[PDB]
């Protein structure tokens, strides 16, 4: 028997997983992915033509509030200072964002102070009682009030989910808060930092060890009689789709996909700033990326005239697009349901574990899913692998 | 005989001076102050009725791309991450600043690009060729335009100088930099944060050794005799006034200094960030400092109805006022030039060294202050105290 442990899909929970077994049990671990790469939707490469790091998956920003995970993670690399701030087009202004006080002040046409701006929201929110709001639309505009509501949120709301929130329900949305200073700092995290090195690189670390056996361009489903049968022993650690693994049985689960549209463009500097929001219907897109100012200490590396730029489309996932975000509407909630119970089941009957944003029809930050992965880990698999 | 040297003045520069003597050579030291405590300006403290550390002689910002002095500088304490950022308040908006992408928005009225605002600060600025301009005023439009000269530089400059621009010369402004992004991050130095307990244990701990004895609210003057008469080939490193050492035989030295009108406010957040710039000239003060700003990560002991506030007012520096910032008036500089070779011939006939702020007529960051020091205790003192 070759393996103790079987890992299917090599995102940060898979690989998380894999590496604690193999360096705190000693067990080996087998890791299926089905990708050409490690490290699922976090994995960067370089732009061939600039050199500049990019996701072809996404933007990824790590940021955790948790020691353990932060200090788990440092283990296989190092963090930049990077701290994430984002800007909001609208109506060709550049906001300052998150809504706080610049954004208020640029929005209403001059400056308020912290109570002032309390005094603001309440007056703009007041239109509309929380306890009688009937739909998304009514839920925001009775939290901040119609113009911020008109300016920044509805149109926004359209191109992510493509649904009119007059017609989402209400209880989307428990809290649309603004913060009452200056401070744009995106995440309030303890740590926040990009991985120096790059994510491919952090990635494969974590999948760097003696006991570990990664296999690329594999898909479980096309080697998993195989596999079971030559390690009848070895638990699953599945992080792929739950609909899929149970032949969608119960349906198929809603998620949004993402479309990328990649230029390299003969200035140095787009838009000087990693990620411009468009919160306009008038542009089609949802953000734009500027992936060089992700990395600001390598400006000596990146090309002087030339930058890399990315933007961002929604739009509901087909027949052959990547799942990225879980759209949950009724029905996916009660699907989610029938292949929760089958999961439960599949689990005790089989050893075969849950896990990750797919395996679970959950989004989940990096840091989330590493701390997802210690939890199983640590509750469910040293048990399991004893 | 009890003394192997003497430092005059407990800031930073004398701290560098008689901690590295002590520590490193061996040598015992005394620290004569004016003043009832240590680190001159540096000195922090706690407000009573609301406990939040404050400065009562300004705010102070460590940060530099020293390593060497970031490394010493850590041996006597910790830094919080904070990251400095102002803005700037205009006609009663306030101002994303360092001019860039930001504040080129919110007065311009509409997002321009890098290479937009590129073209837009050219064109504005083209109204004055540089070699042209007689004085500083015709100098900054030159670089800037005269819009944002009027708007952000003039009447603020007019407050801090108490002249007009347009008789300071020319010479005075080389580069005028505007940001072509958004970044905002005032200062650009690799290290930087605050003292996590603050600037008043920091200083403690550097004087805190056993080479090292000092003795507060002692004026050098009222005690020089004695000291220079009893510990007689111990040299002196002056940090006092350069003017007052020489009885100011060749004039008074001309200095800025700032008032500090304290508020304590019935209010958890007044202006929501450490520091608001007034750009304006309706308003007296420079610069409101709000303290708890400068540390966020003591918001649980901080009161949440309660902040203290500093409204900062510049002067003309009296005998006996702290004084801040030189002035180099072209009578300062031949003034400057006399009391050079004064000091030069005390240095080499009574072994008083001369270093500081103070001592020789030069505005000095924090770090170029310990920086200076060290290179004078190594070049200087070490060398002749063998
Ligand atoms: C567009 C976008 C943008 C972001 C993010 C996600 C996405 C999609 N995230 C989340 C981040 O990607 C995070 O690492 C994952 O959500 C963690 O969950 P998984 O480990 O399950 O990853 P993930 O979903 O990436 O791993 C799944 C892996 O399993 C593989 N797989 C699926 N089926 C298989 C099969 N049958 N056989 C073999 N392999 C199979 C897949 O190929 C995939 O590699 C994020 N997080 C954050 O902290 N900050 C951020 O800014 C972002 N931004
Ligand atoms: C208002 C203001 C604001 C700032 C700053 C200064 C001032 C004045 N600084 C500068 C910094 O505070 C200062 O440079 C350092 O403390 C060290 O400089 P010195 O020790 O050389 O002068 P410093 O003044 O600190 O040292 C000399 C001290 O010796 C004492 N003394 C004078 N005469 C004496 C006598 N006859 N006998 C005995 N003792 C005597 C005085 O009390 C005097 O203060 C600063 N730096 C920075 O990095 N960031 C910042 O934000 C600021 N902000
Ligand atoms: O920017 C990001 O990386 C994620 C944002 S923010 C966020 N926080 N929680 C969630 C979700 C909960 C449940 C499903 S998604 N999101 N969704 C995001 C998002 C959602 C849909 C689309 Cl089309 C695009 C971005
Ligand atoms: O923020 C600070 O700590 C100082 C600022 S910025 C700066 N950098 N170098 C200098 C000087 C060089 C030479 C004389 S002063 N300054 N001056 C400042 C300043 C000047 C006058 C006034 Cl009334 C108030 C602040």
């Amino acid at each position: 028997s070759d393996f103790d442990l079987i890992v299917v899909g090599s995102g940060l929970f898979g690989l998380t997983v894999a590496e604690r077994a193999a360096s705190q049990l000693g067990k080996k671990v087998l890791i299926v992915e089905k990708r050409s790469h490690l490290g699922g939707n976090a994995y960067s490469e370089a732009e061939p033509e600039t050199g500049i790091e990019i996701h072809k998956y996404g933007a990824h920003l790590f940021h955790t509030s948790n020691k353990r995970v932060w200090d788990y993670v440092n283990q296989f690399t190092a963090f930049t200072g990077y701290q994430h701030r984002v800007f909001a087009m609208h109506n060709g202004t550049a906001y300052q964002f998150p809504m706080g006080l610049g954004l208020i002040n640029q929005f209403f046409g001059r400056y308020y102070t912290p109570d002032e701006a309390r005094e603001l929201i309440k007056e703009q929110s007041a239109e509309i009682d929380s306890k009688d709001a009937t739909n998304l639309e009514e839920k925001a505009i009775s939290l901040i009030g119609r113009p911020l509501y008109e300016a920044f949120i509805r149109d926004y709301t359209a191109k992510q989910w493509q649904t009119d929130p007059k017609e989402l329900p209400a209880g989307n949305i428990t809290r649309l808060p603004v913060r009452y200073n200056f401070d744009n700092r995106y995440f309030n995290d303890t740590y926040e930092g990009l991985p120096v090195d790059g994510y491919a690189q952090w990635l494969s670390n974590m999948a760097d060890h003696e006991n570990i056996e990664v296999r690329l361009d594999t898909d479980w489903f096309e080697v998993r009689e195989d596999l079971r049968a030559q390690n009848p022993e070895a638990p699953v650690v599945y992080t792929g789709p739950l609909d899929r693994y149970f032949d969608y049985s119960e349906g198929h689960l809603g998620w949004r996909t993402l479309d990328f549209e990649t230029e390299v463009l003969n200035t140095g500097d787009f838009q000087g700033t990693p990620v411009m929001n468009y919160n306009d219907a008038e542009f089609p897109y949802t953000r734009i990326h500027e992936f060089r100012h992700f990395h600001p200490e390598r400006e000596d590396r990146h090309p002087k005239d030339k930058t890399v730029i990315m933007k961002e489309y929604s739009r509901f996932a087909e027949e052959g697009d990547e799942p990225y975000y879980p759209i949950n509407t009724p029905s996916d909630r009660e699907m989610l349901f029938k292949y929760r119970e089958l999961a439960d089941a599949e689990t005790e009957s089989g050893k075969v574990y849950f896990g990750g944003r797919l395996g679970t029809y959950q989004y989940l930050d990096m840091h989330m899913a590493i701390a997802s992965a210690l939890s199983m880990f640590d509750n469910k698999l040293v048990d399991a692998l004893k």
